């Protein structure tokens, strides 16, 4: 029952890189040394890089809903298939 | 020139792994025996594949955005700080 082993999931859950967790570690350990900049500093490196992400995959969910809604999805054979035409064009 | 470049350069651009890329140049060299329905089917995974996703992203941007909200950011020692106290209950 190693405490910080919960730590490190913790922070592995929220998509923490390996290098900011050793710097949270370093940070736990020794906090006498350390601040509230360097620790926000971490989180909002992390969290920028998380809406940035959402970002571009709720730009690929748009598109990708936009190809699933105009396709018939039947026997209807794909010489007609708007979904192929659409990744044509882009 | 060839087109079927740009047609994958779409694919990749919509996050679909080389697997689903195989079978759409599959569809689209060879659409007389292909059906709506297939590749209908291709663009259903790759979007609940990304739905999940954004989902399990915006569950992380949302404790991350209460980290970062709650932490003042300054010089205060980190012996303070919430953000350690978070990741230590997670
Ligand atoms: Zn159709
Ligand atoms: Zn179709
Ligand atoms: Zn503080
Ligand atoms: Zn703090």
């Amino acid at each position: 029952d190693l405490q910080r082993l919960k730590f490190i999931r913790h922070a592995r859950q929220l998509g923490f890189s390996l290098e900011s967790i050793r710097e949270l570690l370093s940070i736990r350990i020794d906090p006498e040394h350390h601040t509230c900049q360097e620790s926000k500093g971490i989180v909002q490196e992390r969290l920028q890089e998380v809406e940035a992400r959402i970002a571009e995959l709720q730009s690929m969910q748009r598109s990708l809903q936009r190809l699933n809604d105009a396709c018939c999805g039947t026997a209807h054979s794909s010489v007609y298939c708007s979904i192929l035409e659409a990744l044509e064009q882009g």
